[PDB]
């Protein structure tokens, strides 16, 4: 059974902007990690989503990406995992 | 050539218990980040494991499940990488 | 339509020397995350690697190994991933 992951990488302002979307879409969590990188080197934020369909998935991004892409620094991409351990999925 | 990555995110507490059942049951090593997150936000970990075998995947996450998940707050997953240069795997 | 993501798990006094051989070899940038670990626990740093080619992912990693792999600690893989949403790639 795969479930999905999703990442977002983008701007450390965007942290509380960002867990409102993907709380408000309906994910169960999500966990968040500082880091840092160069692009198109900084501190960022890269989050993971792991969710149980990829409808849920897209959404988030197609949420994120939409409202902040044109603005923000940002790289976002979907993969998947299995043997899920989670308390609430 | 496949080789599988076990993930396990729970309280930072449980950082030695679980570098240590990690160790004990023959992992060759394993990296181990701080994060922070929302789930079923605040500083946790998330430890990742590379394997080569499942099996040695599911002996560690069955034991991490079977000591902590009902107790603390905890995910873990796994998937597969390859390409894999390591020094001792 | 799958990318390929390229990690580095090594010593945190390689951070200028690995970020300059992954953008001398066209990648279109890198993140990296602050971790520690045990291997063949102390601080050491993650890259990730995005890259629209497997040649690339391969070219960047034949290049660390080649330089690094045999002085410092090091571990390094490669997985897929999809659903890319990136500015430059
Ligand atoms: N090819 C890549 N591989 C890994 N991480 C990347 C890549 N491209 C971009 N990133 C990450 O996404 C962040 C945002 O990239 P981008 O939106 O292109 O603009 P910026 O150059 O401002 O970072 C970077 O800081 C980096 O962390
Ligand atoms: N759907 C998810 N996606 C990504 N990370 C998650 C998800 N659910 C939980 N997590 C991570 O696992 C941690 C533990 O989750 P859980 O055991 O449900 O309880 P808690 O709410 O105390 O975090 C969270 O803090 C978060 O880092
Ligand atoms: N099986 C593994 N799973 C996850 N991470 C690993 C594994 N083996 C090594 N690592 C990571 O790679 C780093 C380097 O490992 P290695 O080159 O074997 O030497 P060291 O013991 O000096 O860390 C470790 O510190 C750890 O972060
Ligand atoms: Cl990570």
């Amino acid at each position: 059974q795969q479930v999905w992951k999703l990442v977002i990488i983008t701007e450390e302002i965007l942290l509380k902007k960002v867990s409102k979307i993907i709380k408000e879409a309906g994910a169960s969590g999500y966990t968040v990690l500082a880091a840092a990188g160069e692009g198109s080197a900084y501190s960022n934020i890269k989050f993971e989503v792991l969710t149980a369909s990829r409808e849920l998935a897209d959404q988030i991004q197609d949420k994120v990406v939409a409202k902040y892409f044109d603005d923000y620094s940002c790289i976002t991409y979907i993969s998947t995992v299995e043997a899920l351990r989670a308390h609430k999925f």
